[PDB]
């Protein structure tokens, strides 16, 4: 994990996003659609996301899992209907940068798994990934997903 996993201590941002359970068969147009509807609400407000999206996994149950996925914005945006108000993750946590298709970012989640066992600290449960880059506009193998585990401190 050498060069590729670092550690970081990160503060909450304000986003807006959607709190919801599935599993990952429906996570591809969920999120799809429910990014759109971010936007469509962003666009109708003047208001400009100040980040790429993200998702917070947890909640694991067997295949499902609960996530909320959203966009970070400024403070001061109202949301409406399932469009919450929320902030991303904060804690210690195991940041390494993952470039591939998402069916195959288990990768970077073992090795980042390791790395933590291998230096002496435990998971909060929860992961944290960032989108920096659209799937719909990029090479499948250019995809730049970061990929964040909250630690336990
Ligand atoms: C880096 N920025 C600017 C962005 C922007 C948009 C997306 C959309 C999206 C949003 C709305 C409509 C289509 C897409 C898409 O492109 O399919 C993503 C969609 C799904 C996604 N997963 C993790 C499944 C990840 C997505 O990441 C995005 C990142």
């Amino acid at each position: 994990c050498q060069f590729v996993c670092e550690l970081k201590e990160l503060a909450p941002q304000p986003a807006l996003l959607i709190r919801t359970r599935t599993t990952m068969s429906e996570l591809g147009n969920l999120f799809v659609a429910g990014y759109t509807d971010i936007l469509q609400l962003l666009a109708g407000q003047g208001v400009s996301p100040s980040g790429p999206p993200f998702a917070r996994y947890y909640g694991f149950d067997m295949e499902t899992f609960d996530v909320e996925f959203g966009f970070p914005v400024e403070g001061g945006v109202e949301g409406s209907g399932r469009i919450v108000t929320g902030l991303t993750p904060s804690g210690k946590a195991a940041s390494s940068l993952y470039i591939g298709p998402y069916d195959e970012i288990e990768a970077v989640y073992d090795a980042l798994m390791k790395w933590v066992k291998d230096n002496g600290y435990e998971l909060s449960g929860e992961a944290y990934e960032i989108y920096l880059d659209a799937p719909a506009e990029t090479a499948p193998d250019q995809l730049r997903t970061r990929v964040v585990l909250m630690l336990h401190e």
